[PDB]
């Protein structure tokens, strides 16, 4: 996360870190005790076995008496997940037990069926434990950034028409690089107090305004989110 602060651990109970072969690759929220919404582009050439999904944490590192880790029992991506476009890069995973609900181990509401994306202008936030800046540097622990939502048509333009009506994205709300960086994907664009957005893509250099931040839609995605999780108990 660029242009943020950390947070106050545990202040974001919902915050899971998927790791792969130790480091930490993404993130992802919890949406209920055995399930974890993330970005379909993180299990893109992994083999799940390698892979724990780290609830309750702050410094990573750091083996926390808060921290609960999973294994994935099945990993469902969207099926329209299209590398190349990056549409739909949504999946879910099914966690091999259930989360033990905590101070440091939370919930993360989705928008209801009956929503609209949030209006260009609404203050949302984006937490993670990847990359502060374009040099490969790490964070103390758990960050976040406050963002503002981007007018969609002002977004495709600076992204060349590549924005699909499933996609939303920000902007700093001042002068500053503030957003997402490198292994911040699949965490939450909160904007409400519920998942708005999930950290997509974004251009080279992080926070950079000629490249505006890019998430999925959420509100777009619910219906199918909830279908995925009826089907498996
Ligand atoms: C859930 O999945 C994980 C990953 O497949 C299981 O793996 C254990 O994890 C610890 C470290 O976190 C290893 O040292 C053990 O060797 C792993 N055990 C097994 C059985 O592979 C974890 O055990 C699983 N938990 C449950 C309750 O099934
Ligand atoms: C997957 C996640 O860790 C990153 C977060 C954005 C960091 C960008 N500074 N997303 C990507 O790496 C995606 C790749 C997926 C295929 C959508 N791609 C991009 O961000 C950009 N097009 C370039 C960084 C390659
Ligand atoms: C972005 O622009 C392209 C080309 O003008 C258009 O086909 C597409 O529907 C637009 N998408 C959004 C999200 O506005």
């Amino acid at each position: 996360i660029i242009g943020g602060h950390e947070v106050t651990p545990h202040s974001r109970p919902y915050m899971a870190s998927v790791r792969f072969g130790g480091q930490h690759h993404c993130g992802g929220f919890l949406l209920r005790a055995r399930w974890v919404v993330s970005a379909a582009h993180c299990f893109s050439h992994r083999d799940l076995r390698t892979g724990l999904v780290v609830l309750g944490a702050h410094v990573l590192s750091t083996a926390e008496p808060t921290q609960q880790v999973f294994g994935i029992d099945a990993l469902t991506t969207h099926p329209d997940y299209h590398p190349m476009t990056h549409a739909n890069d949504i999946c879910l995973l099914r966690l091999n037990g259930s989360a033990v609900l905590g101070p440091a181990v939370g919930l993360l509401r989705l928008p209801g069926r009956r929503a609209r994306p949030p209006t260009a202008g609404t203050r949302c936030r984006v937490a993670g434990w990847g990359f502060v800046s374009d040099f490969e540097e790490l964070p103390p622990g758990l960050m976040e950034a406050k963002v503002r939502v981007l007018d969609p048509d002002v977004c495709n333009s600076s992204w060349k028409g590549h924005l699909t009506l499933t996609m939303l994205c920000t902007r700093s709300g001042d002068s500053h690089r503030r957003g997402f960086c490198s292994a911040d994907s699949g965490g939450p664009l909160v904007c409400r107090n519920r998942a708005h957005g999930l950290v997509s893509f974004s251009g080279l250099w992080c926070g950079d305004p000629k490249t505006p931040d890019v998430y999925t839609q959420v509100s777009a995605f619910v219906a199918w989110i909830w279908d995925v999780v009826r089907r498996s108990s």
